[PDB]
């Protein structure tokens, strides 16, 4: 499937931007490597393997979204990528993750992916957004608003 | 969620993210870059249904920037490859992602799912990013990398 | 045609990520600029020019893969992007290079690209992965590994 290879390709780019983020903001290495691990596992299942990837994974993202949000304050306006370099790469990560989300959904409608795959990616982009806001807040970088 | 529209919007989001990376790396151009990001968000917004009278004045604004920034540059006699100062390399990348976003919006031009001004702007923008990449290398004393 | 344009765009994105790597790890600038030079020559050929880009290019890449791999030990894990910043960007380069490969291979089937283009790009992604490990090895950054 040219569709399968596309999805895998979007996933590889995502894992790569994630590594960039990790390299720039080591403090989040532990959390980002776990997300990268999950992406590789998702990639392996789409490729034909079976890691028994379950919904527990998605709830795990939800939990992170919640715990990191406790540091943030209200999305007053719309945020434009900016601030700390790592924050800007988290935005890039969010965008690539969303592209990978569209690709996985495409395979999902043909039964070549699991709903948990598309769902995990759906929550992941949200978490990536929260992490960009977190980086700017910890490093005292104002977010850029529209 | 018409795959062609969400795709165009995805490319635009990536473009604004790369532009943010440039701004982080070269804060001396943040003011100019944020204005470009604001324009990308407006374009994106209109394509998503929220028209905001995005005017062709925007395009003129870019052509003007292209003109004033080139005044700093010598006549070019080589094909430039991405390189030099880190911000210059990312500007070249912004341009490449801008050209990809340009393609998705042009596709939306048919069926009139996007304005003709959106496509025009993106086109001039990719040219501006090229000029800015050269400007950054010139101001930081970084030779441009050239083909061959 | 839109196929050609998309292929050219992926090659252009690839060349830019390579430029980013060079700026971050200047000690590899000479070899990375040669790859950038070939990507541009390849793009030119797809756009209509002729640089007489030959299999000799491909062989040059395999030689680089071989020689750089000599600094490395046997690999017993799947490596995830990480470590030194330039290593993470080489992985990105590899990913975008694979995307460019897919587009060029699509042109191959319609005789809008040369077989040497596709093969060059296929070898290139392998070289990029090796360069990523070499960078981490030389800068004492452990590779990130699945699990």
């Amino acid at each position: 499937d040219s569709e399968i290879v596309k999805a895998l390709g979007d996933l590889d780019e995502l894992n790569s931007v994630l590594g960039v983020v990790s390299s720039l903001y080591p403090e989040l290495s532990e959390v980002i490597q776990k997300l990268q691990n999950d992406i590789f596992s998702i990639s392996s299942e789409i490729a034909g393997f079976d890691m028994n990837f379950s919904d527990e994974k998605v709830k795990g993202i939800e939990e992170l979204i919640t715990n990191y949000s406790k540091e943030l304050e209200p999305l007053r306006n719309f945020v434009l990528p900016g601030g700390h370099i790592a924050s800007s790469f988290l935005h890039l990560a969010r965008a690539v993750c969303r592209r990978a989300e569209r690709s996985v959904v495409t395979l999902l409608k043909e039964s070549k992916a699991k709903e948990v795959h598309a769902k995990y990616l759906n929550r992941l982009s949200s978490l990536l957004f929260v992490l960009a806001l977190v980086v700017n807040k910890r490093t005292n970088n104002p977010n850029v608003i529209w």
